[PDB]
């Protein structure tokens, strides 16, 4: 029997969503993000957004929604999420650790593009090389990250960050809300 | 500006998961679910998991961590995850007796789902679905559906769903090392 398991974990992901919801700055960065992006599609820029584990899955699904709602009347791709081209991660043991998403950045970013990185512990080495090569190219850079931001704290233009120090998921969590809502905000914007 | 609508939009996601937590049935259907995916594992079964938009990446992130955790020493793999007949034409090329499907849609009304599940029972394997609203037209034709009580917009329905399959992934390891 594990329902005591099973709703410990929802409320813990309830007290999450609530210690997120509470601070006014994580309410206010999300807007601002979402200014960003609509700005740079508006001025013919593309996001690329990437992440490991299952923020893969984020970074794909803010793209592929971006990218359904924008694509008409429009050269090339709004948004992208950055994959394994060359199949890199194809020696397993993935830490992170690798260009992968440095290397994509590096081949396709442009001045003006927008770096979306997401990383539920701050750490992750990828993400931190593809924040400078996105530095490099002249693109501004959004992260979703969690704890206290780990090494990239500090190196994002804009930066949402969820209040919870133990294991990924209750992050994650909370990472597919801002996504849901940025695709939302953007989408006022941009009939604006 | 937009200040409210971010906040509205968090307090709606935090009303569902307290509906989907407060109903027993909803806990006890995540814990039966883990159950008969352990016990197919433990019998050299797999799950096939399918879904679409934003499902989709949740049926993927359920099938890549559980292989990663048990395909060392085990033949086959434990989960795979598939991608109106794109997933029944793969349970129908690879489903076996005892393995199990995993459907997930948000509103129960994907047609693909719908026939993925058709080909599941051909084969003989069990069906777990991850749904929402009333479980629209798939209700009643799975083993063990878990239900979100939400009855608007998706995207509150599938932050549930996310939720329920990083519970399951826990739940599993404690069978799998039972």
């Amino acid at each position: 029997m594990y329902q005591d398991l099973i709703r410990n974990e929802l409320n813990e992901a309830a007290e999450t969503l609530a210690n997120f919801l509470k601070d006014d700055a994580n309410i206010h960065a999300i807007q601002r993000a979402a200014v960003l992006l609509a700005d740079s599609f508006k001025a013919g820029g593309k996001v690329l957004s990437c992440g490991n584990g299952g923020s893969h899955c984020d970074a794909m699904h803010f793209a592929e929604e971006l990218t359904g709602r924008y694509r008409e009347n429009r050269p090339g791709y709004p948004a992208i999420a950055i994959s394994d081209v060359s199949h890199i991660s194809c020696v397993g043991n993935d830490f992170g650790f690798n260009d992968i998403f440095s290397r994509y950045v590096e081949a396709v970013g442009r001045e003006g593009d927008v770096l979306l990185g997401i990383s539920t512990s701050g750490n992750s080495a990828n993400v931190i090389k593809a924040i400078a090569a996105a530095r490099e190219k002249g693109m501004k850079v959004i992260t979703l990250t969690g704890k206290d931001g780990g090494k990239m704290a500090g190196t994002a233009d804009i930066e949402i960050r969820v209040p919870h120090f133990g294991y990924a998921d209750r992050i994650q969590e909370i990472h597919i809300k801002v996504i849901h809502i940025l695709i939302q905000l953007i989408e006022k914007e941009m009939v604006k």
